């Protein structure tokens, strides 16, 4: 029989009335700037698919950022641009400014506006209360934006949310792993980081959409209001849906499962245990406890959810209460 068929619950058929142009990334034609405006300054981080450098735009000297993609999955490379073109302008998107091509690697090279980046390492010890629902606010401008242009990040990490601190603005980056939703379209469960794959993508069912972010999204709240980075601290894919089961618990798991008619991988069957859902108040203490509201905790709880199809929607999550209190623009 095999695995039951999903759909998102929002943004369902939004490439299916644009033109074809706009999501068939393989046909785009690559228009190319010049190389030479740009002079790099020093090499800010290598990546698994690129080498990320600050560079200097010398036709109006500002600060730019040179994304140099390796060699490798050529698909990957359209994709990537069509995406940050179709977003560009949208709020809190990452602003991709041009494309070269870089003489030396002989691939393309992504340039992007310049944000002053607080190390997000150091900027979750710090954040208040406040700032972790101003913050988590302006993230969502961004994951309801893409969602509504039918695209899917799917790979929503601290490290890709890129924060300007002292000016209060927020940047999502790295479209490297987004795709554009297709309803009933099998996708690859090999993406996002460990510590962030939801649910979907640890018992292997490829036809997930949009709500995956926001399982992603509910890790990096539930890492910040409760001071544990990362919170689900898996040491390999499998130990990872363990320590999910462990505060979600296994009867829910397997209600999921069942749902959808997945089989879970056999070897989960002397690993998994037995586990009751545990109660948010659990993870609570001293060192946290200012960080946490009912609010923030309904608000966890509607994100963290097995069945992707029950998850909050980016929209309907910035009506909660949790954001009653964030100053609107
Ligand atoms: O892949 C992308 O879309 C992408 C877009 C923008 C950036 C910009 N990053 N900036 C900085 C950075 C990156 C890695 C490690 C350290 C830093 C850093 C430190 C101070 C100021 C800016 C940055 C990257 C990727």
């Amino acid at each position: 029989s095999g695995p039951v068929p999903s759909r998102a619950r929002v943004y369902t058929d939004v490439n299916t009335h644009r033109p074809r142009e706009y999501w068939d990334y393989e046909s785009h034609v690559v228009e190319w700037g010049n190389q030479d405006d740009y002079q790099l300054v020093r090499k800010l981080g290598r990546g698994k698919y690129s080498e990320v450098f600050e560079a200097i735009n010398i036709t109006n000297n500002e600060k730019v950022v040179v994304k140099i993609l390796k060699p490798v999955k050529k698909k990957k490379i359209k994709r990537e641009i069509k995406i940050l073109e179709n977003l560009r302008g949208g709020p809190n998107i990452i602003t991709l400014a041009d494309i070269v091509k870089d003489p030396v690697s002989r691939t393309p090279a992504l340039v992007f506006e310049h944000v002053n980046n607080t190390d997000f390492k150091q900027l979750y010890q710090t954040l208040t209360d406040y700032d972790i629902r101003f913050y988590m606010y302006e993230i969502l401008k961004a994951l309801d934006y893409c969602h509504s242009m039918g695209i899917m990040h799917r790979d929503v990490k601290p490290h890709n949310v890129m924060i300007d601190h002292e000016h209060r603005k927020l940047r999502l980056i790295d479209w490297g792993l987004a795709e554009f939703y297709h309803p009933g379209q099998e996708y690859n469960v090999r993406v996002a980081s460990r510590y962030f794959k939801g649910p979907e993508l640890l018992v292997d069912y490829q036809m997930y959409d949009y709500s995956l972010d926001m399982w992603s999204l509910g890790c990096m709240l539930a890492s910040m209001i409760f001071r544990k980075e990362p919170f689900f601290h898996g040491h390999d894919n499998y130990d990872q849906l363990v320590r999910i089961a462990k505060v979600l618990g296994t009867e829910d798991l397997y209600d999921y499962i069942d749902k959808y008619n997945i089989e879970l991988d056999p070897r989960f069957n002397d690993i998994l245990g037995r586990h009751s859902r545990k109660r948010w108040e659990r993870f609570v203490h001293s060192e946290n406890q200012h960080l946490v509201s009912p609010e923030a905790l309904d608000f966890l709880d509607k994100l963290l959810r097995y069945d992707h199809q029950s998850r909050l929607t980016a929209r309907e999550a910035m009506e909660h209460p949790y954001f009653y209190t964030v100053v609107k623009d």
